[PDB]
């Protein structure tokens, strides 16, 4: 299947053995902001959910499919590969909805649904937006989806911009120098230091931090959910021009996105931005390995190439330069080992 | 074929040597002083042990067990390691100087070929509780390379367990359940998983260190004599207690924690988890009992701790405790591979 | 009569028979805010007694009627259905204002009086102000005031807003899951742990506590004796809707009441907020057995339904919603049944 | 039937809504001594049950009988009168033992058991052993109990003890001396001071105490359960004369209870002894109305003589005197109404 094309099975045993725990759902359920907000979108916009058919890509316990039957949903297909989709099934008996709520076990990609569907609702967000490539599993239920047909979230924006964090910066080599001692009981560790400080910079910093520290108005992304295909999440190169508010020394980029539901009624907004409440998903910074000097008034050019492996995530490639001066700099960051810096 | 592959699921096995091929991960287990200090200490205190003999270091990681045998005098060290943290053990031997004595041969213990018997196997391979990783079996099937004169470093293993109250722990982990309890989050009722969560969240050991004062007896004592042990002895380790009451008030569940030795030819030196001693990276381990038990000063509480080893290098748990007296029983089930870090 | 119809013998009994202690009557004489504010009441407005008629309904040891004669009143007839009412001729004989308080024995649904009365008194007020059902023989005797005669008290005010106090909520749950053993003395208790949940949570929680855990500004329900007639409370529905103005977790609702004795000269307040100094009142807590969470700015919802009972009781029903997300709250309490905390 | 020729029907309205409550059967079934001595004695006795017909009179939520049925029990009744016999009915079921143990809802004198059983248990007793005058059901019930059979408990003895606490006797005239004011405002309240002087002295008082303040060995009432009637309960009258083992004022009697199970193997003994750990039942003491001065030596007689009313209690007549001196001193006390006075 398209899905296991595109996963080590190593990886594929560990993420679902991961959502099968109630531990996990209950943590994204606790996220208030997450399920107040998709709460909001569909019981706003009741007449794209009213009397329609529904597909709930991902249900874990089946929360949004809840939703949509409150909205006035006719028929629900809520499909889950990992083991919660039991527990799914136990609330829909409990709460009355087996009529109109069928709970689908196995991977989107594999399972079959009996019909064509009016609107494909979903939570497929992870870190920095794609990490655990889940989108293309939204992206892929399209083949269920008839022409008429919505998706919410309907797009996606990823925002970049340029921070400066001299504390988080030296914080890499303070852990790094550990391997920089001679005689670590008696044994010179100082070869290993180099390759310490590449491990630590190769980790996306998952935490939050005060809006003062970006320097420049941030970038946009789009992926327009009803128009793009599988194959756009493959590469998505991300081309930067940052015009500098404050001068200081760059340190890396800033990561964090937003999602928006437009419905017939109203469009909601889902936003992780750094001036929003925080989430689960909080903000996510790669460093460069060089700071670069930049002055109010320069520009920051540059990519940010993201590549998705058969480990559910993204190698992430960014290279920036200071136009006024032509110092550069670059980055590899893998997404699926980031730091967790929060406290 | 191999006898490591045999007993591992693919899946856990990448996901375990990829863990363990991070330096961070190196440094943390390094940077115990407890864990690298007892173990140079009891292999130079016994350096007669280690003097002109042949040496091998199964999971030598970054190979500082190794270094500590050259320091002592060893003839001749193979470091079998199966990370990539093989590649890392042989940058610290050349550069310092001692690619004439240790030999880094990458690969599993199981499936690399060895030139030639030892006269003593050194390791650290004890994980939470002892058992977990299973890698006392590798420890254990390195034997085949061991002359019928060698030595085991360490030598013995010693589970202590004893019962405990802490009424906080266990309000808190019955608080997490209760969320699985509502009638109506956000309209939907849960109700229905709440004996799952509540079994979910008590499979948890939880790993963290706490007050001698909450033990309410002494401890009981199971020694694994690595000399004599063989690998099939670790697929099923049952554990019988008996314990008697130094205090009345509720048995919340039991403590446990473990010793080593390295008995050598001049002397024994003993490494110690056990929280009258400094802590260290193991901390202590508390398994919960779902329904505490109560028993009063005097009375005595029997049952058994059986641990079935399973295919993702862990165990399952199992811990049935009955006071004598009035016949109050408890049996719970426990994950090790999946605990609550508490500290 | 009316007593007897709506109240079983069995309960009237033990009823009578608490009220006829002198210490129970101790109890409430020394509660100094109660005892006081009686007293200013009726003296700072000595106008509305000056050589009035007044009714005492349920005297006990009759100090409200000593406060009568102190204010002036011609006669006073003091209605007290324990065997207190001896106690209270007692104090009559001994203080010489045999003159001015008639000490009347019996129900005040049962006594006839000679006359019509200018105004009544009484302390009917319970736990939750309803408690006891005495509110109904205080509206009762308006049978015998005169037209555009007055009540002291004259209105009363309950007040009720949500509350956080996890502590309270899982020392409730700490009791309710000794039913959860599966072996106790190798017995499996687990089958009744839903009805030792229900049973322990339909206690109303009798304490006071720090304002600081309330959520939101108090909802107010007024009820005013001078218009009010018996029958209103047999079924009292009080809608509520609370502004939260802290994000956390509900764990249930909090009840006070206060009383204005509404004068000619001045109108005297008496006050069981938790802002207020303590009271043999206390205040009362009711609490849900699954908490509900909104964030500051959501407004929760509902209707607190009290239903009369033939045990001179109430049986409670409060039903909460968060309104934007539907979250929904519905417990039960037995007010006869209170946890003195 | 006996039982409502022996009572008003208001006493036992509320009497049984009392025991209807869940959380009063786990404030007897918490209490160790009480659960913990009845189960030894059945199981350690366990021949005395091995495929016999037992009778529970009063089984409340059934604990007794699944001893019983622990111990071998080939049927048992067990009888229960308030409404906590449906919730009995629910632990038999879910316990899988409904072909073992039959619920027969209703009063003890009132029920129909079709035969005769080997031996009958229950805890019918109260504070004093004799308050809610249970023990005349349970003697009662002896009409179904074979001419061999047995009675657990078999015995029950009463101990009466002189006892000296100044604090206690002081205490009632500090809280009557609240009406000897002669301005409570405004109102003077001296003329019901003697009411509420005497109104405290009517009420034993439940709470615990130091075994030091008794000043003679304890005088022993037994009541036989094999032997005695019912109608052996309706007077009790208790001769005592105690001999001073201390010099000091008596200021009344103290009261606890033991029972025993004379059993086939051993006899267990149930204490509510001030010398043993504290039970549910306390102790009760009856102040004299005016205290007594003895002399260590001297001999201190009279009669406690204890008359059951139809409020399942009793009037309780104590006079003593100074054997030496001729002082005497006597009281009244109405047992129905305590104080509770243990903090
Ligand atoms: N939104 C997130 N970042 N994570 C939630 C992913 C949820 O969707 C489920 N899920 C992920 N991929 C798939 C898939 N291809 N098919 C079905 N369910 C899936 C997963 O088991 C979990 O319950
Ligand atoms: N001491 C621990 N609890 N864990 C450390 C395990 C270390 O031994 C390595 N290791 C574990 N099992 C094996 C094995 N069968 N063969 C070789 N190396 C192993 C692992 O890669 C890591 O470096
Ligand atoms: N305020 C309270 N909570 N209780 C006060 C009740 C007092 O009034 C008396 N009382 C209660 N109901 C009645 C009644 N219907 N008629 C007369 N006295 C009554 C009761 O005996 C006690 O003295
Ligand atoms: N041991 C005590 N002091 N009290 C226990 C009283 C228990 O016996 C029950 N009980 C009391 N009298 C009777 C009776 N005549 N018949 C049946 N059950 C009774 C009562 O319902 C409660 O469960």
């Amino acid at each position: 299947s398209v899905f296991s094309e595109r996963t080590e099975e190593s990886s594929a045993v560990q993420y679902f053995q991961f959502y099968g725990y109630l531990s996990q759902q209950q943590n994204m359920m606790q996220d208030y902001v997450r399920t107040g907000t998709y709460q909001r979108a569909i019981l706003q916009n009741h007449t794209d959910f009213k009397d329609k058919i529904v597909l709930d890509v991902g249900c874990g316990s089946g929360i949004l499919s809840f939703f949509a039957a409150q909205a006035g949903a006719r028929k629900i297909y809520a499909v889950e590969a990992s083991t919660m989709a039991q527990h799914a099934e136990v609330l829909v008996k409990s709460n009355n909805l087996t009529d109109r709520i069928v709970v689908i076990p196995g991977k989107v990609e594999e399972v079959s649904l009996p019909e064509q569907v009016d609107i494909i609702i979903s939570e497929p967000m992870g870190y920095m937006l794609f990490n655990e490539r889940m989108l293309e599993s939204y992206l892929h239920a399209k083949k269920y989806l008839k022409p008429s047909g919505n998706m919410f979230p309907t797009i996606g924006d990823v925002h970049l911009a340029p921070f400066t964090d001299e504390q988080l910066y030296m914080e890499q080599f303070t852990k790094a120098n550990f391997w920089y001692q001679p005689s670590f009981h008696g044994v010179d560790l100082s070869a290993l230091r180099g390759a310490a400080v590449d491990e630590y910079f190769r980790q996306p910093v998952v935490d939050t931090f005060d809006i003062r520290i970006l320097m420049a108005k941030s970038v946009k992304y789009t992926v327009n959910f009803l128009e793009a295909k599988e194959g756009d999440l493959h590469r998505i190169e991300i081309p930067f021009k940052f015009h500098m508010l404050h001068s200081g020394l760059v340190h890396g980029l800033a990561f964090w996105f937003d999602v928006a539901f437009i419905g017939s009624i109203m469009t909601v907004w889902l936003s992780t931005a750094p001036t929003e409440p925080l989430t689960h998903w909080y903000q996510v910074r790669c460093l460069f390995q060089s700071p670069l000097f930049a002055k109010a008034g320069d520009t920051l050019s540059g990519t940010c190439l993201l590549i998705a492996n058969k480990r559910q995530s993204y190698d992430i490639s960014i290279v920036a330069q200071v136009d006024q001066t032509g110092s550069k700099s670059s980055n590899l960051l893998d997404l699926k080992n980031p730091f967790f810096r929060y406290t």
